[PDB]
């Protein structure tokens, strides 16, 4: 179902 | 800034 894996790109909210 | 790297979890939208 959609397209890939999951929601979004990454793990989380930032960078740190 | 924030916590993680990215936003949200894993890559796109759904599974598919």
């Amino acid at each position: 179902v959609g397209a890939x894996a999951x929601v979004x790109w990454x793990w989380x909210w930032x960078w740190x």
